[PDB]
């Protein structure tokens, strides 16, 4: 709640102000995003004075600044300064000094924003500013980017300028095991792909020991490419899955068992309450038939459950009356409708032991393990910002999900591309040809093409036409992420012609003559250099060679200028506007010259999904003929419009997708910070024994309910009481008080426990056994219910009536057996903790 | 305005009433109905009484009890009577008396409602009953059926109730020539098809002479099956095409003409008013050219009109400004945006014109000739009626587009067919399984089976499925109605297996244990007998063999009853549940047992379309099995919508074919009209003289408006003049708003002048039979070449569909504007051939 007078940086209040009349397009963001950058600048003579080892200092200089008690700076506080340094860190290390506008953006994303920056504007340099600033803290940044490729890429390029300044740099990759992943991570600044972020924070969430554990929270994010992540893939969620994780012996084990058991002899049936009890008979039964002493005690095999479970299905569920077999199918009919019921099947592992029942074959089955998607994924950092050419028309959903505003700063020189309007023909047959002649016509004029399609398919259909033409050219199809940089980064000298399958070649500029930093690094790992591997000698040879090959590029440079700047072909519209766009950026970057035009049909993918027949029988009915570009303004309204329906699809999947994970999200909530305190380690003699209080409680208040005199079964009571524990007095004992009773002796029973576990290997083995005891129950009992949880999801769709939302339903529903799968988390507990082989 | 009290049949004021109350089915009409019925079966007993021979005669005192103008009866005084009358003939010609819900449904048909009488309550001989009535007026009555073996069969099958009450009934086929057409329109009852009456109408208005027309008015049709023909058959018009006879040639002669002529000299250019005046020389250059003597003189060369064009197009649009030369088209290209509005030609054959200006290749074409709307067809009856066992559920478009009603009567006997409902399985190919253990569980059990599908490759599939199981079973595709229709009528005895794809069968009743009535008439048919052409000796055999027939089914009858009776076994849905109900309705006849079902899957062609593909996804990741139908909400529901969505589709098709038709209705009423007065010989003097009188006002006008002193162009408007008439008068001796009285006067005796040197070659009123030849050339000259440019216009306005305009408004507009200028270009070429053509 902070004010704003003789403040540089936009300290809070104040910040939402701005961050929000920007929604509103006024820009006085950019007007104080540009003060502020104006004022770094003035601070450019003071570290431009300072020596390599003067520089790199400050590092240690801030951080001290930043922990000093007596005169407390904030990272706000150390902007303009921080800024000034890494600033002319990059320009020493990497011969590039920040522009104003990179320092604007910088601030924007400092302040968590997504920054939208045009392509070739320097989008991974702007980003070390706010890195370096950051990562002083001591928390970690991460820095997310589309691929591993290009992770490994960044972080070792902008690494040196990290590097230099004291601080070291990580990237995670596909490939690392977790003890690279932990190293990675404890880095001031991590680079890595969502999937790579979000999977670590998925196995984290599952492991077994805190050494296991490889993140290190989630402190600030900038996400490059935001658009791509945080909309785009944010349609598919991360997923492990796997097998069941066995138990399948036992419902076998138990559907043979039950039958074997004489009702009244070794157990009773509550026909009305719909429940089964076990009597001594059937305990010891049971017991010798398994050559066990106990059945709480082989840790993780619930045999109480299974029993009773199998029990129930016995007596209590009726074939051809609840539910019929039909293909190794149990299959829940309606009371007397007598019609399946699609979708449902039965609760807390009934279904597995009617299953059993009917001796019916038990299959393999994979089912998800751990889920977050990107939406909630991201959620999870303190600070977000991110990076783009193109995001302001994501402005409201970015607000929406992920409260991050989009500042869009102005590029450092004037744009000057022309953006010409689309072609559309009436067949691909058609447009095609004439997107060859232009190709063909370019080449011998020697400009440089960019072909963009939108299925590998038509990429080696179009460059079959080119070598029917005789065009030298390469087909990129984003498969080869590191060769296609290579290619990728000679595009824009000229002859240049490359056909790219999606976006291709993401993220590395088509400059002009040829990309000079690309192709310096290059020289220099060709000779086996590396900026890691051989520092020294990189930065040296770095110094050295960077201006040669600026010269041999940038002598081409003036020639690719006067044949007109990068021509860049759209052979398709994309799934958005945005992404057409994105392609047309590709050219025109820093002021250069530069074309863009789109070549379409009535015959594209996109049309064929909605009307495009349609149109081409009434315009070869019209007397059009094909090799005619249409200028029918209703052609082009359809378009547009068939684009923007497929927009708008992708939105409502978004949408659904996380509406629908919202309700996993608290639950996993919950049962993370579970297991998190029992990796920590957290004494939990409290819970334990809260959770025996808890579930004797539950068990008096029901087998006692309401009835006043004799009334109240004990027998009952005290044989479900005592498969949990050795209950140490009769009912006639003393014959609400009867809690207060039992209770008492419970505890007592507890600390008899404990010294047993004293006796055995003790001094807090007690205190160990319930960790132990409580992780595996947990573990057990939560892969079952995310194994039940997904038959839910898949279903709850058919289930829906005249008037609901199944996002009700499926909420409802989904709560329910969250809270009875706690309940029964807590039962299975309290019945390991006393009874388990130790 | 008329009464009721005491009126046995609903006069006009009250069977509006009635005909209003319907569509809230209070059931208010068919008490009435009713009540008529009763009343008719009171007069059974006098009419059982007489003579065959007093019976057909009774036919001659209905005629002249109608012709009576001393105590005058009207067809509904006479209703109760021809009604026992007609009733009682079929009992005695047919052994099948009409029941009282047939007699019902006629009092229905009568009153110009769509009786819903269900499949089997006897729909074909219920339409006797009125069609009698009504044809005793002496106008014709017009029976509608779906195809020509239908129209044929109830022509003779029905025709033996007519003729043997003195009646003469005819039928069209697509195969007859126009003289076997005119008698049998020219008969008491007419049989036939949508597409044969429909194309004798549009035949008919192309006529070029009296004789040729085949049709005598639209005076009462009963259309039978009337929402197949009045609904789904709808979405169609009736197109006469042909090539378009263009004059190409002369446009091809004028664009050479046009560049030898010189500006100023031979012509002159109004850049102002958008004009061309050829001048004096001019003319002469063009008739030496042609070798001619006045360029109205050759008949169905408008010369004048062509020369005109060329000129214009020469002078008054630009290559490159107006329009563009692309592959062989002229594309008009606005003023500036400079894009090539496509669609868009010029009009009034200057879109020809400039074609042959930009020596532009000129392809031949096949164009619109006539063309109806199977609706502003039929709304041309002054009655109509329509029979079907579903028409309930289009009430609501049978009221707005025709004005019709519909009356659900009561059945004979109670129906209690069972109609089980859907069976939906995941998969195609677990359903055909199913139907197939069934077709054969019931096979083995003696029950007739009938088996629709909607397509003939399943149709094809299913024979196969079953011949590989041993089910000995027949398939009708819809080709061969004849042959088709033979199966049918033994569908219904023991064992029977029926493929039906589509509807294949339509209008042959499966009769349980056979179809006694269609067995006896092929028996008379193979011995050569036949109604029209042994008449007497068919009666007479028809009468021993059908209690025979009869006979040899019923035993098994009784044992096809036994089994179940009918079983309707439906594939897939049809485009409209309407239909569905069609095919279940084939079970059931009058109280029969019979019991239908629909298989269906999501994969059937419907669901397809929409999306049961993705349903089918959803079924399988919950592990249901591909055999277990599936009983679900939310799938009924998208099965019930794709039907929907599909009917809705259907329904705005059939909207959008008659909104066009309008605007060209109207227009071709009016040609029709002109055409007609000049096919029946009338005097045309009259008009021939207002139109004369028409265009030099219109010249006048033009040149004589402003200016008022000799600011006018008296040189221009006489040149002009000139083109039409031989001007005996010339300016000099007139220098008013006068001039226009001077110039009448003279052509008025300049007409006169003309008219004498007609009957100075030809004689007697000759001129006569001049303003005919010539009127009625030039319209259909002129109206052939509005078509072909209408033609067009329907073609390109979809294309105009921006946000908010209506293309249908624009389509008006342009179409009328087009219309208006082809009448006067008729009225101006027909003055000029009028004094100047070669006799």
């Amino acid at each position: 709640d902070s004010p704003d007078l003789g403040t540089l940086v936009p300290r809070g209040s104040m910040a939402d102000i701005l961050s929000k009349l920007l929604r509103l397009g006024e820009g006085r963001m950019v007007k104080r995003l540009k003060k502020v950058a104006d004022y770094v600048g003035t601070l450019s003579d003071d570290v431009e004075k300072l020596t390599d080892a003067e520089l790199r200092a400050k590092t240690d200089e801030f951080k001290r600044r930043l922990a000093d008690q007596k005169n407390p700076e904030t990272l706000d506080d150390l902007l303009p300064e921080a800024f000034a340094v890494a600033r002319e860190a990059a320009w020493r290390v990497l011969d590039q000094r920040p522009f104003d506008v990179q320092v604007m953006g910088a601030a924007a994303l400092h302040l968590g924003n997504v920054a939208e920056m045009k392509t070739g504007e320097g989008k991974t340099l702007t980003c070390v500013l706010p890195a370096y600033l950051n990562a002083l803290a001591g928390n970690g940044v991460h820095i997310v980017t589309v691929n591993d490729y290009l992770a490994k890429r960044d972080s070792e390029w902008m690494g040196r300028v990290h590097r230099f300044l004291g601080l070291q740099v990580g990237v995670i990759l596909a490939t690392m095991t977790p003890d690279e992943r932990r190293v990675a991570y404890n880095a001031d600044i991590t680079y890595g792909t969502n999937n790579e972020f979000g999977f670590d924070y998925l196995r984290d969430n599952m492991a077994h020991s805190l050494d296991d554990l490889v993140q290190r929270g989630h402190h600030y994010a900038i996400v490059d490419e935001v658009d791509s992540i945080l909309i785009d893939e944010a349609r598919t969620p991360l997923i492990i899955s796997g097998p069941a994780d066995g138990a399948s012996n036992w419902y076998t084990e138990f559907a043979r068992l039950a039958p074997l058991m004489e009702k009244d002899v070794h157990y009773e049936v509550d026909l009305r309450k719909r429940t089964v009890g076990v009597h001594e008979k059937g305990v010891e039964f049971v017991e010798d038939q398994l050559g066990i002493d106990n059945l709480y005690e082989a840790a993780n095999s619930p045999l109480v459950s299974y029993l009773n479970n199998a029990l129930k299905a016995k007596e209590l569920f009726s074939r051809d009356k609840d539910y019929i077999v039909r293909d190794g199918e149990v299959l829940i009919v309606d009371e007397f409708t007598g019609r399946v019921l699609i979708g449902r099947r039965y609760n807390e592992g009934m279904h597995q032991a009617i299953e059993a029942k009917e001796h019916v074959e038990i299959k393999a089955e994979n089912q998800t393990l751990a889920t977050i998607t990107l939406q909630n994924y991201f959620r999870l950092y303190d600070k977000l910002a991110g990076m783009t050419g193109t995001a302001q028309t994501e402005a409201a959903e970015l607000h929406e999900i992920y409260k991050l505003g989009v500042v869009s700063i102005p590029t450092n020189m004037p744009m000057i591309r022309e953006d010409q309007s689309d072609l559309i023909y009436k067949t691909e047959e058609a447009k095609y040809i004439a997107v060859v002649d232009d190709v063909a016509e370019r080449y011998a004029k020697g400009q440089p093409v960019l072909i963009g399609t939108t299925s590998v398919e038509r990429s080696e259909y179009l460059s079959r036409q080119f070598t029917k033409r005789r065009i030298p050219h390469n087909v990129l199809n984003a498969k080869y992420h590191e060769q296609e940089a290579t290619i990728i980064a000679v595009a824009g000298r000229r002859g240049g012609v490359t056909v790219a399958t999606n976006m291709a070649g993401r993220g590395t500029d088509i400059v002009l003559g040829g990309n000079v930093d690309f192709l310096t690094d290059q020289r220099l790992r060709e000779r086996g250099l590396d900026p890691v591997e051989t520092p020294e000698e990189y930065e040296a040879a770095w110094h050295s060679e960077l201006p040669i090959v600026k010269e041999e590029a940038s002598k081409e440079a003036k020639e690719v200028i006067e044949a007109g700047g990068l021509y860049v072909l759209g052979t398709e519209r994309h799934e958005s506007r945005r992404i057409d766009n994105q392609l047309r950026g590709r050219s025109g970057r820093q002021g250069d010259p530069g074309e863009s035009r789109f070549y379409l049909s009535l015959g594209d993918e996109l049309m064929r999904r909605f009307n495009g027949a349609a149109l081409e029988t009434l315009l070869t009915r019209l007397n059009l003929p094909d090799d005619v570009p249409i200028e029918a303004k209703m052609v082009t309204r359809a378009i547009k419009s068939a684009q923007t329906q497929v927009e708008q699809q992708n939105f409502e999947v978004r949408k659904n997708v996380l509406k629908y994970d919202e309700v996993m999200n608290q639950q996993r909530k919950v049962i993370y910070a579970e297991r998190r305190r029992i990796l920590e380690g957290e004494n939990l003699k409290d819970q334990a024994l809260d959770m025996v209080r808890d579930v004797i409680t539950a068990y008096v208040d029901g087998a006692t309910g309401e009835g006043y005199a004799e009334d109240w079964d004990l027998d009952a009571l005290w044989t479900a009481l005592k498969t949990l524990y050795p209950v140490g007095i009769t009912a006639d004992s003393l014959t609400e008080e009867l809690l207060e009773a039992l209770l008492k002796d419970a505890e007592r029973a507890y600390a008899a426990r404990e010294a047993e576990l004293e006796e055995i290997a003790g001094e807090g083995a007690m205190r160990q056994l319930e960790r132990n005891v409580l992780l595996n129950v947990i573990d057990r009992k939560w892969r079952e219910h995310l194994y039940e949880m997904d038959y839910l999801k898949e279903g709850i769709g058919l289930r829906a009536m005249a008037q609901r939302d199944p996002l009700v339903e499926y909420q409802r529903e989904g709560y329910d057996m969250f809270m009875a799968m706690l309940d029964g988390m807590k039962e299975e507990s309290v019945g390991f903790l006393f009874n388990v082989t130790v």
